[PDB]
Formats: structure tokens, C-alpha cells, sequence
């Protein structure tokens, strides 16, 4: 037997009452789902968002994909397809590949065959797909405000499970952040075809993700719990070390296709599911996942960050620093933005932010004491949030600075974070300046505002 399917991941069928609040529901299932990394959610029977589109007016630029196990690919990027011409190409591909009608090809068989073809470099199957944020050429699958909407479209505008709303809801910790992240708060649209595949990965900053399949043939998933992320990476490192070489930026991270049986052989727990149209898949923090499409389909996905995630978010940026990997945003900047809005925060959010802020302040206090002992004496307040992100990365570890950094007039524009004072230039430390966003005396009242809000 060449492929043994992993065990099924948890499937939840919440009542209307349980379903109404996505954040409460996710918190409820967390003790179960965090052990499997992914889970599937079937909405109540009458939660049925309307899907309507003109398949001739939606168009997109396709990406192309070779399907070889262990071969390097990248997450970020030909004549356009319309949704109709992509669909015709996709249906004909599958139909011809199997010499069968597409909805007569068993899901078990497509899966078995996927793992055969990626392992056999004699086969050079290539497929195409779409992947992008919503645009005027190809918009969200959920209702958004703008056009006169139907009554049914209007009902789902404000849904918690409308993925456009998820990040700006009250229990989301990104609800009041000002920085423009196209990646972390905007949904991505994915147009799939048979065998088009997403390589093993975790989300930026170890966030959650929620993924909805609007219509079409199923999407097959493999997931690994967060506690096993480093085991998985060690397996990857032994079998494909090329994927771990340092890359110039975040538009360059390498990822790959790998058979889940190979992971399971090395004691990594893996779970599977077939996500059908109308179902959600949720991925938990640091939970590795991968998969492929059974045929022509359309999915929508978004990152999100709950209060549960906050401490993991801090750990992630620490992990990025040790690896010299670029950040998408400054975690500390997000924390201080929320503290500056303490009076309008949800009170549980306020309570959790306060705890992370206390850790941030004590770490910052110790770091500033250490660089003072290195002989850095001069200092000046600096509004880091005003710099383009690529103008405030630590020269050494690439972390996005916000709380503080060291500069030297010798190297105009260059910064190091306070872990890397010795990595900036050859000048003696008294030539350096500590650039800081806030004094410790600024920070304690900000934290107290959170405590008062949390009561
Ligand atoms: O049965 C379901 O799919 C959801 S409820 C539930 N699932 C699980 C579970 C399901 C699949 C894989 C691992 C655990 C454990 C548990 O205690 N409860
Ligand atoms: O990437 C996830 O976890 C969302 S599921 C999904 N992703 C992709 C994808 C993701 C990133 C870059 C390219 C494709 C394609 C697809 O058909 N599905
Ligand atoms: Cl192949
Ligand atoms: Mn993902
Ligand atoms: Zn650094
Ligand atoms: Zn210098």
C-alpha cells in the first residue's frame, strides 16, 4: 500500500447558538482542535450565504505549478483566464487525466494519485491556479458593502463568519490596528483545479487562519498540531536542507510538498480532512498544514488573532529574530496602539493586552540597562511607526524595530535592535544613540489604562 491516509481531524457541527459568535466557539473547541492543528466546522443548515458571480467578467492572472515532492516553491509570485475559461480548462484536465466524468472520480483515488504523481519525477504534471486578495477585477465571495444588495446579501454583511468582518470584530486583537497590512487583515481568494496544491507552511506571526470553501469540488487538507512544529521542521531539514538556506526577504520563503506518511514515519502526528463546499477549516497557531484541490473550486481565507494568540505572537517574533527572518508587522507596535486605545477596547482584550505589555516593559527595561552598560549614553525619542517597514529592520536579525533601536551617525539610516548593539559599526559605543519610542515613564501609565479598562 503506497499511501495510508492520516486519521480524520475533528469535525464540529455547532448549533445556531454556539455558531453565532465565532470567537466564543473557537475558544470552546480549542482544547480539542489545538491537539490536531486543524479542524473542520459545518455551519448550521440554514446559514447559507448567497454566492453570485458572472463567470465571464471575473478574470485573474494564473500561477503555474510543478508537482514534485521536496522541490522548492515560494508562496508569493501569462494571459488572464476568466473564471469560465479557467473552469473549462480545469474540468477538461481532470476529465482527460482520469478518462472519467469529474464527479465520478472518488476523492480517495485523487488523493492516492496525487501522492503517486508528486513522488515520480518521471511524471511532469503542471497545473494552474489563482491566488490573490480581493480586487475590482475579482472580488470577495462574501457580500461586501458598496450596487444595490438583495435582502439575502444584506443578512450576511454583518456575519461574524463573513471573512471580511472577522479581523475587525471586537474580540479580534487586530481590530484597532492602524498599520496597513494587506496580508493579515484582508482575505485571500484561491481558485483551484485538480491537484493544484498548497505546500507545507504555518501562518505569518503564527496566527490562526479560517478558510471557507464557497463552491466546487473539495479541498483536501493535512494538518499538524502546534506542539509538533519543530519536529516537522527537523524532518524537513534532514530531507530537504535547501529550503532552509537564508533568503533575502519575506517574498522569498521556500516551501515544499511532502507526503504526510513520511512525517508520520518520523513520529509527527498528522490529521486529514476533505473540506466540501459550505464548510470551514480552522488552523491553529503554529499548526503546519498543506493540501491540494480535488477539482475546480473557489475558496476564501483570512488570518486572525485572538487573545489566546497574543503570547504566541510574542514568542513568534523572538523565534523570527533567532532565525533572522523578516516580520510582517511589529508586535510591540500593535500592543502600544491597543494600549493607546484602552478606553474603547473589549475588556477581555484589555486584560490580555495588559499582561503582554507587562512582559514587554520588563524585557525592554532589562535591554536598555544592558545597552547603557555597553556605553551607549546619548538618546532621543524616535517615532518608528513613521518609517517605511524596510527602513527600520535590525541590520543583523531583520526584526522590525519599534520600542527602541541603536543608530550611529557613521551609518546614516541603519539600525540595530538592542540585542545586536555590537553589530552596527566599528565606532565606539559613546558615538551611538539609543532611539526610543517611549520612556519607561510613558509606558507604565499606558499599561495602567489597560488595567483600569479590564477593571
Ligand atoms: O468527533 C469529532 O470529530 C469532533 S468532537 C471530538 N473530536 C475528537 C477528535 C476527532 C478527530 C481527531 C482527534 C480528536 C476528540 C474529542 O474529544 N472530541
Ligand atoms: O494556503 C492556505 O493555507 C489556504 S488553502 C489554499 N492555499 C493556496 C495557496 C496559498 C498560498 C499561495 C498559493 C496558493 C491554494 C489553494 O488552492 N488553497
Ligand atoms: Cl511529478
Ligand atoms: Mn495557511
Ligand atoms: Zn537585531
Ligand atoms: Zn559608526
Amino acid at each position: 500500500s503506497m499511501f495510508l491516509p492520516p486519521p480524520e481531524c475533528p469535525v464540529f457541527e455547532p448549533s445556531w447558538e454556539e455558531f453565532a459568535d465565532p470567537f466564543a466557539f473557537i475558544h470552546k473547541i480549542r482544547p480539542i482542535a489545538e491537539q490536531t492543528g486543524i479542524c473542520k466546522v459545518r455551519p448550521p443548515p440554514d446559514w447559507q450565504p448567497p454566492f453570485a458571480c458572472d463567470v465571464d467578467k471575473l478574470h485573474f492572472t494564473p500561477r503555474i505549478q510543478r508537482l514534485n515532492e521536496l522541490e522548492a516553491q515560494t508562496r508569493v509570485k501569462a494571459r488572464d483566464y476568466t473564471l469560465r475559461t479557467f473552469g473549462e480548462m480545469a474540468d477538461a484536465f481532470k476529465s482527460d487525466y482520469f478518462n472519467m466524468p469529474v464527479h465520478m472520480v472518488p476523492t480517495e483515488l485523487v488523493e492516492k494519485e496525487f501522492w503517486r504523481l508528486v513522488s515520480t519525477i518521471e511524471e511532469d504534471v503542471t497545473v494552474e491556479y489563482g491566488a490573490d486578495i480581493a480586487s475590482k477585477e475579482f472580488g470577495s465571495g462574501f457580500p461586501v458593502r458598496d450596487i444595490k444588495l438583495s435582502p439575502e446579501e444584506e443578512e450576511y454583511l454583518d456575519s461574524g463568519w463573513n471573512l471580511n468582518n472577522m479581523p475587525v470584530m471586537e474580540q479580534s486583537v487586530l481590530a484597532h490596528i492602524t498599520a496597513d497590512i494587506c496580508g493579515m487583515k484582508l482575505p485571500w481568494l484561491y481558485v483551484g483545479m485538480c491537484f493544484s496544491s498548497f505546500c507545507w507552511h504555518i501562518e505569518d506571526h503564527w496566527s490562526y487562519s479560517i478558510n471557507y470553501l464557497h463552491w466546487g469540488e473539495p479541498k483536501t487538507w493535512y494538518g499538524v498540531p502546534g506542539y509538533a512544529a519543530e519536529q516537522l521542521e527537523n524532518v524537513m531539514k534532514k530531507l530537504a536542507p535547501e529550503l532552509f538556506v537564508s533568503q533575502p526577504d519575506l517574498l522569498h520563503q521556500l516551501v515544499t510538498i511532502m507526503n504526510p506518511n513520511t512525517l508520520m514515519t518520523h513520529e509527527v502526528p498528522v490529521y486529514r480532512t476533505n473540506q466540501c463546499a459550505g464548510e470551514f477549516v480552522i488552523t491553529f497557531p503554529r499548526a503546519y498544514h498543506s493540501g491540494f484541490n480535488q477539482g475546480f473550486n473557489f475558496a476564501e481565507a483570512v488570518n486572525f488573532c485572538t487573545v489566546d494568540w497574543l503570547p504566541l505572537g510574542r514568542q513568534c517574533v523572538e523565534h523570527y529574530r533567532l532565525l533572522h527572518r523578516y516580520c510582517v508587522f511589529s508586535h510591540d507596535e500593535m500592543i502600544c496602539k491597543m494600549a493607546s486605545k484602552a478606553d474603547v477596547l473589549d475588556v477581555v482584550v484589555a486584560s490580555t493586552v495588559q499582561k503582554d505589555m507587562a512582559i514587554m516593559i520588563e524585557d525592554e527595561k532589562a535591554l536598555r540597562e544592558t545597552v547603557r552598560k555597553l556605553g551607549v549614553i546619548d538618546s532621543e525619542r524616535m517615532d518608528f511607526e513613521l518609517l517605511p517597514d524596510d527602513e527600520r529592520q535590525c541590520v543583523k536579525c531583520k526584526t522590525t524595530c519599534f520600542m527602541s533601536a541603536i543608530s550611529c551617525s557613521c551609518k546614516p539610516g541603519l539600525l540595530v535592535c538592542l540585542h545586536h548593539v555590537k553589530e552596527l559599526c566599528s565606532c565606539p559605543p559613546y558615538k551611538y544613540k539609543l532611539r526610543y519610542r517611549y520612556t519607561l515613564d510613558d509606558l507604565y501609565p499606558m499599561m495602567n489604562a489597560l488595567k483600569l479598562r479590564a477593571e
